[PDB]
């Protein structure tokens, strides 16, 4: 007992065990086939004619039958679009990427209780905020070819692939100390690469890896990072200081997202604060609610590699 789900582009098809799999009290594998099923129809227009009006309509999630007529009715479409396109890949848009996150996600995390996560932006209400929140953040911070992006404490590893389906970076990077994300970072790998595939959908180079960020292996890695993202939020005061110093080898440039700031907004030099990593650094809040945004009053904070606060100030004492 099973449904198959054929891929629009020729790929492995996507193959679900009866009963179907349950995420949470509201969201199952059910919705998931239907709303994969829509996402396809809204992206390949020559598929939402093919398939009959009804299906989409009378389904019951709760019926193998009912779910299997859903399923044939779908691939027969698959079939004579192919048999269209005998006759004579893209990134993902941000609605479907938000669908394949989630996806990766429901297929991989399968035991959320196994994170003890209760902090506001965890794994498992990633599509509530964090979404939105990186979504804009890709767009504010505008990435090329000779970036290369790392996510200090990757979790699950949701942001790396959220940047890679969205960026064309050198290479995306998440590392991940703790055992139980690790692992299931592994999964969410596998499982973005094959539904990434199935979809027919390109995304950047990218790798989820185990290990301490404040590792001595780690400090010549931040230090050649061009955009570091950190959710620091609970960090503590050692670990906060230990990525300062981390944060002082960094090139000219350089970028840091943060939930926290490292330096204050309002920070000025003086013969007082000269240790201060606010004087190699200029720091900004984006808040999505200054830059149509109807979510959460969040905001974010870019600080910028700037050595020149520390050159003007030695200047300004020797040319008064
Ligand atoms: O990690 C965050 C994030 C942001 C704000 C927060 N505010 C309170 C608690 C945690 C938080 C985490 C993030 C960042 Cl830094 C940049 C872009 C998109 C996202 Cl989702």
């Amino acid at each position: 007992l099973e449904l198959r789900l054929k891929s629009p582009v020729g790929a492995e098809p996507a193959v679900y065990p009866w009963p179907l799999p349950v995420y949470d009290k509201h969201h199952d594998a059910a919705h998931e086939i239907i709303e994969t099923i829509r996402w396809v129809c809204e992206e390949i227009p020559d598929l939402k004619l093919a398939m009959e009006n009804y299906v989409l309509i009378d389904y019951d999630t709760k019926s193998f039958e009912s779910m299997q007529r859903l399923c044939d009715k779908y691939n027969r479409a698959i079939d004579s679009i192919h048999q269209l396109w005998k006759g004579t890949n893209t990134r993902p848009s941000t609605g479907l990427l938000r669908h394949i996150l989630q996806q990766v996600y429901n297929h991989s995390v399968t035991d959320p209780e196994k994170l003890n996560n209760y902090e506001p932006f965890s794994p498992e209400v990633y599509g509530e905020t964090s979404f939105d929140l990186v979504a804009q953040m890709i767009d504010e911070i505008k990435m090329t070819d000779d970036d290369l992006f790392v996510d200090l404490g990757s979790g699950v590893g949701q942001v790396v692939l959220q940047v890679a389906a969205a960026t064309n970076c050198k290479h995306h990077y998440g590392v991940e100390k703790a055992d139980i994300p690790a692992k299931y970072a592994e999964t969410m790998d596998r499982e973005f690469r094959k539904w990434m595939k199935w979809y027919g959908k390109k995304h950047a180079e990218y790798t989820l890896e185990r290990g301490d960020f404040l590792s001595e292996e780690w400090r010549e890695r931040i230090a050649n990072t061009s955009v570091i993202f950190v959710n620091n939020f609970a960090f503590g005061p050692e670990v906060d200081h230990q990525l300062k110093e981390r944060f002082a080898n960094m090139k000219e440039g350089g970028r840091i997202v943060s939930s926290k700031p490292f330096a204050p907004l309002n920070f000025r030099i003086n013969s007082r604060n000269l240790s201060d990593i606010g004087t190699i650094m200029r720091v900004v809040e984006l808040s999505p609610l200054k830059g149509s945004w109807t979510g959460k009053p969040v905001s974010y904070y870019l600080h910028t590699i700037d050595r020149t606060i520390l050159e003007n100030y030695f200047s300004s004492l020797k040319n008064p």
